[PDB]
């Protein structure tokens, strides 16, 4: 929609890409040349890794951002920790909470931190 | 204007659009992760544990927070995320510090006031 136009543009500017490198995640929906997908349902965007050839489709997108494709797989997650692009949860250690994304960072008295084992 | 703003800032912290909610007296704060300032046009994240019902007060141009069950200053709250706005200028230009979060650049990095704002 219009609606979905503006949040490219959103997602874009928060990335430092071009409104069109942006691509909502959709079963069969064509990966290539993309910079960036955004998970709807969730409302979290990735980098995506590049190299990803044009006919390349996607498959399924895990709540652990893990991306199948046509050609292949990628944990979007793991790829965002290398890239130091987080996501600073509500709360903090004290108040609980519950991680998903290996990019989810929880707020400790003394820092951030990031979960590296089971989600 | 609202809902397009709200994107904008829900993509910022990594929330969902139904999760920001703008400040106005008596608005309800209820399960949202995120407060915009029409005024000031800032964004800061709540603290977590806002019951239902709890509604707001008042929001100063400090970022304190003024609602039905207490108050919380947003601004100690966003450096305790590390959430900061880096200001315009330097300590060269010279310009003036309003919140706790507001970072000013020097020769050798940036600084944030802890003093009276």
């Amino acid at each position: 929609s219009t609606g979905i136009l503006t949040n490219k543009q959103a997602v874009a500017r928060h990335f430092g890409v071009k409104q069109s490198e942006v691509v909502y995640f959709s079963v069969g929906v064509d990966l290539g040349g993309y910079k960036v997908i955004y998970d709807k349902e969730t409302q979290r965007a990735y980098s995506l890794p590049v190299g990803i050839a044009s006919g390349t489709t996607a498959v399924s997108l895990s709540t652990a951002a893990v991306l199948v494709h046509s050609a292949g797989s990628v944990d979007l997650g793991s790829l965002a920790v290398s890239r130091e692009e987080y996501v600073t949860l509500p709360g903090s250690f004290d108040s609980g909470s519950t991680l998903n994304v290996k990019n989810e960072l929880l707020t400790y008295t003394d820092g951030k931190y990031r979960w590296d084992g089971i989600l």
